[PDB]
């Protein structure tokens, strides 16, 4: 007695799968490859992407105050007129903001 596994499963490696949001890929002069993270304005060598397993059986309008614009050179970027600041990252790709901890001067109850 037993039964065989009915499992169907797809594996897609990192690099068959698109970059996470806010990231961009680039090359050095020497054609070496590296990555830019516009969510925090950093760069590293280490590809952010992760492999994907998946079982098989059983755009939009810019937020208020934001502008999409293009330099003389033809590069695309984003503008916050309510802040007078600029970014490489489409505002629409942002996740919700970090909600700061409650204030030190606030009303609270003690547990430990
Ligand atoms: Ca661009
Ligand atoms: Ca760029």
């Amino acid at each position: 007695h037993h039964h065989s596994s009915g499992l169907e499963v797809l594996f897609q490696g990192p690099g068959s799968v698109p970059l996470p949001a806010g990231w961009e890929m680039a090359k050095t002069s020497s054609g070496q490859r590296y990555f830019l993270n516009h969510n925090d304005q950093t760069t590293t060598w280490q590809d952010p992407r992760k492999a994907m397993l998946s079982q098989l059986n059983v755009s939009g309008p810019l937020p208020d105050g934001w502008e999409q614009a293009m330099t003389q050179d033809g590069e695309v970027y984003y503008i916050n007129h309510k802040n007078k600041t600029t970014s490489w990252l489409d505002p629409r790709d942002r996740p919700p903001p970090y909600v700061a901890p409650p204030s030190y001067e606030g009303p609270h109850r003690t547990l430990g």
